[PDB]
C-alpha cells in the first residue's frame, strides 16, 4: 500500500484546507505536544543534565527564574542536585551550583566559553564599540589593565577627600537632606543612593569638568543611558521602540562630552594625574601596538561608571536597610570610628580607612547577603565534559555561575540569612588569594575560584573594581556613621530583592529616617 503514500498525501492536502479555526489551533497544539514529547527523550540522555520541565515552548522557566532566581535554583538543586538546565527565552542554561560551579565557569578554558558571546549584545549599544564586549578577549585584558592602572592606592589616596567632599555637599544642598536646614528627615535609599555614587564616582573617576555636568540637565542622559541596561535588552536589544534611541542618543552624547574633555586636554597638554581621563589618555596603547580611538577611550569611560554605578550604590542601600534596624551595629562602627579617627580630630584618608575593620566587614557582610549580581553567563564554546559525570554541555549552551547563591546558603555560612558582620571577625579584607596566583593580562590574581565567598567573581573576567567599591563604600559609609543615625519608619523592615532588574537591588520604596547626631553642625562652604 503506497496506498498509504497516496494517504500521507491525501492528508496533507485535507489539512492546507480545513478552518483557520482548527489550523491556528493546530499551529498551538503541535509545537506543545513537540516540545513536551522531545523532553521525556532527553530525559534518558545521560550525557546531559537534568533538564527542568516546562509547558510553554521557547519561554521556558523564564518566570519562575526571572522572579526568585535563588528560590528557583534551591528546588532546582534539591530535586537534580549542583547540574541542571532549564530553558530561558529559546536559550539553554546550564547551571553549576557551589565551588566546583565557580571553578567550572570562571576558571574554564578561554576555548570553552565566550562571555563576549554572552554579554555584548546588552552592553555594546550601551558602552559605545571597540571596547568591552565589542573586542576580541585579549584586547578586553589589556583595557582592564589600563583601567586598574589608575586604580592605585596612591589614586586612592587621592580620591578620598574628593568623595568626602562628595557626600558632606550632597547632605548640604540635596533635598533629601539639608542638614544644615534639618535635624531630621526621610529619604528613600534608592533615590539618595545612585545620586550619591555617580556623583562621588564621577568627581573621582572623571574629573571636577564631568562632575559640574552633572548638575545640569546633562545628568539626564545617564539617566537615559541608564534605562537601555535592562535584561530586556538582553532578549530584544534592539526593536524600534523609544527608550532604545534615547539610550543610543545618550551614548554619542556623553561619549562626545569625553572626547571633547579629552581632545582638549591633549591640545593644552591638561594631562596630569587627576583623575581616570588623564590616566587612559597616558596610558591606552595595546602591546601590539594600537592605540585606542577617543572614541574607545570615552567608552571604556562610560563602561566602567555604568558598571560601578549600579553595583555600588545597590549595595550602599543595602548597607543602609540592614543597619536601620541595627542600632547596636550603629553602636559599634561609631566607636570605631571615634576610635580611628580620634573623636574627629583626624581627617579621613585611605590609610586610616584600612583601620576600620568593622566598617569593611559590614561591607563584606552585606555583599554577602546582597551579591548585586545573581548570575553570571557564558556562552559555550567546545563541548564541555563535566569531572566526575558523564555530562557533556554541547557548544551552543549557555553555562551559568551563582556564587551569590552559595552566599546564602548555611553549609558555607552558618546561619547565612542572618546579618552578621562578626562572622568577619580577623578578616575583614575585600577579598584574599588563599594561595596561588595567575595573571592574565591586568596582573596577578588568585588562581583557584573555590571560594565559598566569591563577591567579585574570578578568573579572566574577575573585578578590577573592588579596592575602588571598599573606598568609595568606605568614605560614604565612614561619613554616614559619625553625621547621623537612622532607623526605619513604624513596621517597615528590610526589603525582599527586587531579582528582575539587572542588579539585585531593594524592592522599593525603601524609606530610612535620619537625624543628626550633631542637631547644630553645620556643614560648612
Ligand atoms: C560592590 C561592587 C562590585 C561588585 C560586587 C562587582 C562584581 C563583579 C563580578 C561578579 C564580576 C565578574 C562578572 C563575570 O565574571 O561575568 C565583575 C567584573 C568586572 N567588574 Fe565588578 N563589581 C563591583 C564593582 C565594580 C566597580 C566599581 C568597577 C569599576 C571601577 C567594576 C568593574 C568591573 C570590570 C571592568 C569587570 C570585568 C568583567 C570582564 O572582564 O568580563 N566593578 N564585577
Ligand atoms: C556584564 C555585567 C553583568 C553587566 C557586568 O558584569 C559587567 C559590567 C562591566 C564590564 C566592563 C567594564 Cl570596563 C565595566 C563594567 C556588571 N558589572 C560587574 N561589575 C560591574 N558591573
Amino acid at each position: 500500500v503506497g496506498e498509504a503514500l497516496e494517504y500521507v498525501n491525501i492528508g496533507l492536502s485535507h489539512f492546507l484546507a480545513l478552518p483557520l479555526a482548527q489550523r491556528i489551533s493546530l499551529i498551538i497544539i503541535i509545537p506543545f505536544i513537540y516540545n513536551i514529547v522531545w523532553q521525556l527523550l532527553y530525559s534518558l540522555r545521560k550525557d546531559r543534565p537534568p533538564l527542568v520541565f516546562y509547558w510553554i515552548p521557547w519561554v521556558g522557566s523564564a518566570v519562575v527564574y526571572g522572579m526568585k532566581p535563588y528560590e528557583f535554583f534551591e528546588e532546582c538543586q534539591k530535586k537534580y542536585g549542583d547540574i541542571f538546565s532549564f530553558v530561558l527565552l529559546g536559550r539553554v542554561m546550564t547551571v553549576y551550583l557551589g565551588p566546583k560551579g565557580h571553578e567550572f565557569v570562571f576558571n574554564a578554558k578561554l576555548a570553552d566559553v565566550s562571555a563576549e558571546a554572552a554579554y555584548a549584545h546588552l552592553t555594546t549599544p550601551v558602552f559605545g564599540k571597540g571596547v568591552i564586549y565589542d573586542c576580541p578577549n585579549s584586547r578586553l585584558m589589556e583595557q582592564k589593565k589600563f583601567v586598574k592602572g589608575a586604580l592605585t592606592k596612591e589614586a586612592f589616596k587621592s580620591y578620598v577627600p574628593l568623595i568626602a567632599e562628595e557626600v558632606y555637599k550632597y547632605f548640604r544642598d540635596s533635598k533629601n537632606f539639608r542638614l544644615n536646614e534639618r535635624t531630621t528627615g526621610t529619604i528613600d535609599v534608592m533615590v539618595t543612593q545612585p545620586e550619591m555614587t555617580i556623583f562621588t564616582a564621577s568627581r573621582s573617576l572623571l574629573g571636577k569638568e564631568m562632575r559640574a555636568k552633572l548638575d545640569t540637565d546633562f545628568a539626564y542622559l545617564y539617566s537615559d543611558l541608564d534605562k537601555g541596561f535592562t535584561p530586556i535588552n538582553f532578549v530584544f536589544p534592539n526593536l524600534p521602540l523609544e527608550h532604545y534611541r534615547k539610550r543610543d542618543h545618550a551614548q554619542k552624547a556623553i561619549s562626545g562630552t569625553y572626547m571633547s574633555l579629552i581632545k582638549e586636554r591633549r591640545k593644552n597638554n591638561d594631562i596630569q594625574d587627576r583623575d581616570l581621563i588623564d590616566s587612559l589618555m597616558k596610558n591606552s596603547t595595546y602591546k601590539d601596538g594600537v592605540k585606542m580611538t577617543d572614541q574607545e577611550i570615552a567608552n571604556l569611560l562610560i563602561g566602567v561608571l555604568m558598571g560601578g554605578q549600579h553595583t555600588s550604590a545597590a549595595t550602599s542601600a543595602w548597607i543602609l536597610l540592614h543597619l536601620a534596624e541595627r542600632p547596636d551595629v550603629q553602636q559599634e562602627l561609631y566607636e570605631e570610628q571615634m576610635r580611628v579617627l580620634d573623636g574627629g580630630k583626624k581627617e579621613l584618608t585611605y590609610d586610616l580607612l584600612q583601620e576600620m575593620p568593622l566598617l569593611n566587614q559590614t561591607i563584606k557582610e552585606t555583599l554577602r547577603m546582597h551579591h548585586p549580581l545573581h548570575s553570571l553567563f557564558r556562552k559555550v564554546m567546545k563541548d564541555m565534559h563535566v569531572p566526575n559525570t558523564s555530562y557533556v554541555i554541547p557548544a551552543g549552551y549557555h553555562v551559568l555561575v551563582s556564587p551569590g547563591y552559595t552566599h546564602l546558603r548555611d553549609e558555607y555560612f552558618p546561619n547565612a540569612h542572618q546579618f552578621n558582620i562578626h562572622r568577619w571577625n580577623n578578616d575583614s579584607a575585600s577579598s584574599y588569594s588563599v594561595g596561588e596566583e595567575v595573571d592574565y593580562g591586568f596582573g596577578a590574581i588568585s588562581k583557584g575560584v573555590s571560594s565559598p565567598y566569591l563577591p567579585f567573581g574570578g578568573g579572566r573576567h574577575r573585578c578590577i573594581g573592588e579596592h575602588f567599591a571598599y573606598c568609595q563604600l568606605g568614605v560614604l559609609m565612614s561619613i554616614f556613621i559619625r553625621t547621623l543615625k537612622w532607623h526605619y519608619p513604624e513596621g517597615k523592615t528590610v526589603p525582599p530583592p527586587d531579582f528582575t532588574s539587572m542588579v539585585t537591588l531593594p524592592t522599593g520604596p525603601a524609606k530610612i529616617i535620619w537625624e543628626k547626631r550633631n542637631p547644630e553642625q553645620k556643614i560648612g562652604g
